[PDB]
Parts: structure tokens; sequence; C-alpha cells
């Protein structure tokens, strides 16, 4: 009946709003106001696919919809080794429903609204072991939903799960007013610049109107790890043009115009993969239950995390409900995140920790074969609605050269 | 808007409802009257886990929900090897939603008389060849859901995905009345006899109302192979009560008064497990998309055939309804069961075959240490609602001792 949350983010608030629907009684702690969200810098680009969409939507959250820019599709390009300005992979498929990006500066406050008007407390408090501590006294339930936050450490690291223990790109984001629209449709522009990063573009909705975001990964070290001496808005998007002229010369054509959507539409940062166990126990003996990102924390890569953050409000949800008047112990939280992760999670984790990594001649093999073979360009985007498609194949010489068969006889 | 299905099956009947509710119009081809189906032979033990109902009852067709008793857990038993009459290995837990066996025999006819009355087109024929050739010219799509029916064969079986070519268990089927009920919870009780075979008993509702079901599995060859000379349905309930006086002495002893529910209530056969390609070229060129047990078939031992055609039933519907107008052709038939394949249906297939060979130490230790920590029995009984969730801890000894370790830390 009772069931407290700490952070207000997107899986934080998905439960809190799907519980106060189904009737509990939720307090839930934010440790900033609306506003200073609303009006702060980026946290994401926050790509969510269909299925993550439709979970929304079923909850009645899809409050977006219609304003916000659908991206239709996903292509990539890879630059031609030989041939200067030119690339040697560049395909696109169209995804099966459209995805969108909705900047959490809209959609968190947003929901923290919602979340009161839905009768919610909502209480203004960066939280610590004390506020655990008494909410776990007070309530039948209470989650750790922080996100990246220093708090999310009182949960152990599971070094089985986890094989990195350092960040494997640096990170940056860039909103931006005027570029030039895909045509003939929108997608996930990926462009793969081997050995030194990725530039993904699409188009979204942030606080002044739609706009596009340039999401930068870089290798550490490397020519793409160039946000270190970055110190003004106007530096950042001179930093983010100079990578576009430098390596994706056909991207850096859509940008003849480009502007900030505003001076906080910036981000540079990175952190190292991590997944962790779901339990905490705090000094009094008493348990927690981590969500979302502070148990299953991807590089953006792949442009999973808030769509898993969706799901994975989705599955905790449905397993409180049926859970009913049972306790929720440490077996019941525990059971409730191995569904997540054996179910789902795992291979999501899997196939970008795969990602981040050099890629192997036959993931080449298959991006190339992609552009030439319809139906494998398709498989390849529409699994990002749903990477455990990608298994076995994506991961393997022979079962790759296999699908590719496969998507060749259909073509 | 136009659909054909030639077979009046689970998977085939809930597609078709679910489209006839989505405006399409429907065409069906049955090969029995829905009489004949009632008062004909069992076709299966149908226990259908919470997933798998929850999405019948979206489409509005769990008619059956408060008559058919409820299987609120699963139990598994070993037989003592030295102590007569005893088990080494007796476990249980609850399921966290109820599971329930309808029979095919209510359930298809109803579902038969159901789709008339919501408009579809129900055509009375044995169909072949020629009723496919005119289907694709009449309609934008046209689907096999015919089952172990011998126009499955139709579609060229996929050796790679088909580790057996040959029966690896020996079945039967008796619906009983008269069996003392399971204290204190229902539950489907398992009982693996080393090297011979498996009883699996629950309760089910059926067209003479409430009973159980018992699930013979036998190693072909061996003691539950014995089946062939059993020739009248008295024989048949006396080689049931064989089985468990040879065996299961502890399962007769609930069995003292039990009797057939109907002299049709009773099977005896034996398939090779069986994965298919899903799109078939007809003698014209044009194709055909096959659904459920035509294209992933596999042995019952593990309770999921049922489950996936619902499951792959829901998925065709959703990828149709996506589609919308576009072209149902042969590249988006591969990629809708490529999605029912490896998004959920490779890893059913793959725990079942595992299951079917002898199985390894670290399942045994797997299986007794489920009797002394009771998380790991709740995930391995709440497995049968999604296998994913077995992987990769289920068919690897080190992973295997890894999550025994995580479930022992919450007992
Ligand atoms: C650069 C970047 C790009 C991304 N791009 C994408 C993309 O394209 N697609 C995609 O799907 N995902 C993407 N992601 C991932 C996505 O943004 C996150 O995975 C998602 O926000 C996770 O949701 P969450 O609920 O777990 O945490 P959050 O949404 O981060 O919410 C956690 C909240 O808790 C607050 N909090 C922290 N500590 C406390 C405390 N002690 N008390 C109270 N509140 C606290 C935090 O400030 C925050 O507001 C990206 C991430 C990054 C960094
Ligand atoms: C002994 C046994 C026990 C089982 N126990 C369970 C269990 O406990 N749980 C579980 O989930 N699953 C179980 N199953 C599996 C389950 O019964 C099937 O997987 C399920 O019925 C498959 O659904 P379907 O739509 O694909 O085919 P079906 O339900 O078999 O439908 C196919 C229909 O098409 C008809 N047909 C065939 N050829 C033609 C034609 N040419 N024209 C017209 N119609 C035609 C067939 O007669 C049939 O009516 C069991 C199966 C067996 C054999
Ligand atoms: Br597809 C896709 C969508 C969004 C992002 C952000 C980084 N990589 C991505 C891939
Ligand atoms: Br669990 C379960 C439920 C039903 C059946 C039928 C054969 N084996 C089964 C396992």
């Amino acid at each position: 009946k009772r069931i407290a949350i700490v952070g207000a983010g997107q899986s934080g608030l998905q439960l809190g709003l799907g519980l106060l629907a189904a009737g509990y009684e939720v307090t839930m702690f934010s440790n900033r106001t609306g506003e200073d969200i609303r009006r702060g810098k980026v946290m994401s680009s926050q790509c969510m696919f269909d299925t993550s969409l439709q979970i929304e939507r079923d909850l009645g959250l899809d409050h977006w919809a219609s304003d916000c820019p659908t991206v239709d599709g996903i292509g990539l390009a890879v630059p031609h080794p030989e041939q200067k300005g030119a690339k040697v992979i560049d395909w696109a498929a169209r995804l099966n429903a459209s995805a969108q990006s909705v900047d959490q500066r809209l959609k968190i406050p947003a929901w923290m609204d919602e979340f009161q008007k839905k009768g919610g407390e909502l209480v203004f408090k960066d939280a610590g072991i004390d506020e655990l501590e008494a909410c776990t006294q007070s309530h039948d339930l209470t989650l750790v939903a922080s996100g990246k936050g220093e708090i999310s450490k009182l949960f152990e690291r599971d070094a089985h799960k986890s094989p990195y223990d350092k960040p494997q790109r640096a990170l940056a984001l860039t909103y931006v007013k005027g570029m030039a629209p895909r045509e003939p449709f929108s997608a996930v522009c990926m462009n793969l610049i081997p050995g030194v990063g990725e530039y993904f573009v699409f188009p979204a909705l942030t606080t002044t109107g739609p706009c596009e975001i340039m999401v930068f990964e870089g290798v550490p070290g490397g020519p793409m790890d160039c946000w270190a001496d970055v110190k003004t808005p106007e530096e950042h998007l001179a930093r983010s043009k100079w990578i576009l002229d430098t390596f994706t010369p056909w991207e850096a054509e859509r940008c003849k115009d480009i502007e900030l959507t505003d001076d906080n539409g910036i981000l540079a940062g990175r952190f190292a993969p991590t997944v962790r166990k779901p339990v905490a126990t705090l000094p009094s003996g008493r348990k927690v239950l981590g969500l979302a990102d502070v148990v299953v924390l991807n590089d953006p890569i792949t442009g999973q995390g808030s769509n898993n953050a969706a799901k994975c409000a989705d599955t905790y949800l449905k397993s409180i409900l049926a859970r009913g008047d049972g306790a929720a112990d440490a077996a019941w939280m525990q059971q409730t995140f191995d569904r997540y992760w054996f179910g789902y999670a795992q291979w999501v984790t899997q196939w970008t920790n795969m990602l981040l990594a050099p890629p192997p001649p036959h993931v080449l093999n298959l991006l190339g074969s992609a552009g030439a073979v319809p139906p494998l360009a398709s498989a390849f985007a529409n699994g990002f609605d749903d990477p455990r498609t990608f298994f076995p194949w994506f991961a393997d010489a022979a079962e790759s050269e296999r699908y590719i068969a496969t998507c060749a006889a259909v073509a």
C-alpha cells in the first residue's frame, strides 16, 4: 500500500505514476525543483523506440506525442579509408514504428507535476542513508531510482556482470536548432569512425521546441576525446562542428547554420558501464531495491538507457501488482531484478559492451552486407527496439553468415 | 484488409479474432466441425502461464477464467535410488500468478463460434495447395496455422535450428476425474524418473467439468514407452495407473478412485521437435507465412507449446497492425518470424531440447539445491512463464553455481 522512491527521474516517476493509478500511496524524494530541471543542463539524448513509447502510452504519459518529431529510421555510415570525404558504407532502413526523443528537461518536471496532482507525496531533499532508514520503517517497499547519483553506490558492484571498470567512451551532447532536416525520412544517423568514435544525430523535442541532438562518443585518449579544454557554450558548439568537418563532412553540409537551442543544451562526461546487485542492506538491516540505472548502467552508444528505464519500471510495476498484499522481501526484490536481467537487460548489456570494443571482422562484414541486403538493414534497425533479436548472429561469425543468407533469400 | 488463415486452432483463432477486432476481414479454413472437436479426442494438456493468459484476457477471450481451476505452483520430485517408495528430491514453489489449463476441445469450438459472430468467414474444408493458391490471389496475406497437420510440411525444415530428427519421448495423456486434490495449493506435480521419463499432473477444465490431466513422457524403448499395446480406454486407464504404481507410488495414493473424464480423454503419440523456415513458396510463386507449431514445434516436456502459440499469435498480430497498408511481402514475413524466434522462441526451444537429453551433473545439483534454497525453487517455477530467465545459469555449470549463491543470499 505505501511505496517510497528515492530519485525523481524517468524510471522513478514512471513507476510512481503507475503505482498511484493502481491505488498505492507513493512518497518520492527529489533533489531538484522542476524549474531547475527545466532550465538546467541536458542529461540525455533519450531516443525511445516504439516498445518503450508504448509503455508510456499505456500509462497515459505520452504527453508530447503530437509535438515531438518522429525518428523514422536508422542510418549507418562509415568513412572511406582511401577516397577523401566519401563513405564506403552508407545505408538506411525504416523503423517499423517511430521512435521519439522528448528532452528529460521537459518530461521529468511535467511528470513531477502530474505525480503531485495524482496524489503522490513529493518530498524535496537530497536523500541519503537516514532517509532510507526512515522510509523502510514507514513504507512497505523503498526503491532507489537515483540514476548516476552518488547514493547509487550503496549497491554493490557485480563484478561478473561488469566486464569494464573504466569508461570506454568520452561522451558529449549538443542540442541544436537550424540543422537541415533529413530527407526523405528522419533517422538516427549513425557515423562509425574506425578506431576514433561515433557521431549520432536525430530530431528531438526540447524546452525551446523541436531540435536535433548531436551525440558524440570518442575512444578515450583519441581525437574525439576532445571536450576537456571546452569551457564555454560557444567553444562547445565550435568543437562539435570541428568533429563533423574533420570526420563526417557529409553531415557538416547539414550544419552550416546550426545554433545551440540554449546555452545549457550541452553536456560532456563519461562513466564506466556497471551492473550492481539489486538488494542493498542498510545499517539497520532493512533492505532497499535498486531500479534502472542504479542496477544496470550502460554506455549510451546503443541508445538504450531510457528504453531500459521504461522497460525496467514496467517489469517492476507488474511485479509489485502481482505481489499484492505479500511482503516485499529480499527474495522478492532479487527475483524482480532477475526477471529484468535474465529476461532482457543481460542481452542489451552484452550487445552494448561488445560494440564498445573494436569490431571483429564478421561485424564489419555484417555492416557492409546490410548495405546490399535490405532485409538485413531492416533487422539491424528494428533490433534497437528489442536487442534480444541480435543474438546469436551478431556476436558469432558462423551465425552471422547464416543470418545474412536468410535475409538475402527474402530480398 | 483481407487476411486468410488455414487451420482453426489456438494460434489461428487467437490471431483471427484479434484481426477482426482491429477491423480486418478474415477468412479461416477449418478441417473439422466445432462439435466433432468438442466430442473428439483430447489434443493437449494446454497448461498456460500468466503471460499467455494475459494475452487472452487483453483480447477478451478468457471465457473460462472463473470456471477453470487454477494451477498455483510447480512441484518437483525424484525417486530415491536406495529407499524404496521414497523421494530424494521433493520440493514445490508458488507461481507469482496462476496458470490455467482449458481443454482445447472446449476453447477452439467456442472461439470458432465467436469468430463467426464477430464477422469472420469460416470455410469448412481440409485445405491444401489449391486453397493456398486461391487465398494468395484474393487476400493480402495468407497464414498457415495448421499445427501438426500434413500441410505444415510445405515449410522447409530448418536443420540448423533442429538438433533432433527423431522423437525424443513417447507421449500420452489421460484426463481423469476423482483424483485427490493437491494440498495446500495446486501445482504442476513434475516427477522425474532418471533415465525412464516424466509424469506431470495438474488440474484443468474439460467438457465434463473440472478434472486433472495426467501427462506421461517416456524415453523411447523404455518402460514408459508403453502405449503401443493399449487399444481400449480401459486399457489406457490401467496403463496410466501402472506407471504411477511402478514409479511414483506417492502419486498413486491420490489416484485410488480415478476414472476417465470420457472415453476420448486419452492420447498417445510422439513427434520429432522441428523448426521450419517461415516463408513457403507456392507453385505459382506466391508466398505464405507459417505460424506457431508450423514453424516451431517443441516436445511438450516443458509445457510450452500453447504458451508459445499465444505469444506467437500476439507477435504476429502486432506485426500486422504495425505494417498497416504496407505489403505483407517475404521480407516482412521473415522479419516477423525472426522477431518471434530470436526474441523468444529460440530460448524456449534450446531449453526444452536440453531437458530432453540426459541431465548433466550441474543440473542435478540445481534440482537438489532448489529443495533447500526456496528463492531458487521460485526462480525455477516462475521461469516457466518466461524461459528466457533460465539463461545462462541453467545450461552452464559455473553460472549455475553463481545463481545458486545469489538465491542463497536472499533466502
Ligand atoms: C549522454 C547520454 C545520452 C543518452 N542517450 C540516450 C538515448 O538516446 N536513448 C536512451 O534510451 N537512453 C539514453 N541515455 C540513457 C538515459 O538517459 C538514462 O539511462 C535514463 O535517464 C535512466 O533513467 P533513470 O530513472 O534510471 O535515472 P535518471 O533518469 O537519471 O533519474 C535519476 C534521478 O535521481 C536523481 N537523484 C540522484 N541522487 C539522488 C538523491 N540522493 N536523492 C534524490 N534524487 C536523486 C538524479 O538527479 C536524477 O534526477 C543517455 C545517457 C547519457 C548520459
Ligand atoms: C500431448 C501434448 C501435451 C501438450 N501439453 C501442453 C501444455 O501443458 N502446455 C502448453 O503450453 N502446450 C502444450 N502442448 C502444446 C500445444 O498443444 C500446442 O503447441 C498448440 O496447440 C499449438 O497451437 P497451434 O495453433 O499452432 O496448432 P493447433 O492448436 O494444433 O491448431 C492447428 C489446427 O489446424 C488444423 N489443421 C491441420 N491441417 C489442416 C488443414 N489442412 N486445413 C485446415 N485445418 C487444418 C488441425 O487439425 C488443428 O485443429 C502439448 C502438446 C501435446 C501434443
Ligand atoms: Br539508434 C541510437 C539512438 C540514440 C543514440 C545515442 C547514442 N547512440 C545512439 C543510437
Ligand atoms: Br510446468 C509443465 C506444465 C505442463 C506440462 C506438460 C508436460 N510437461 C509440463 C510441464
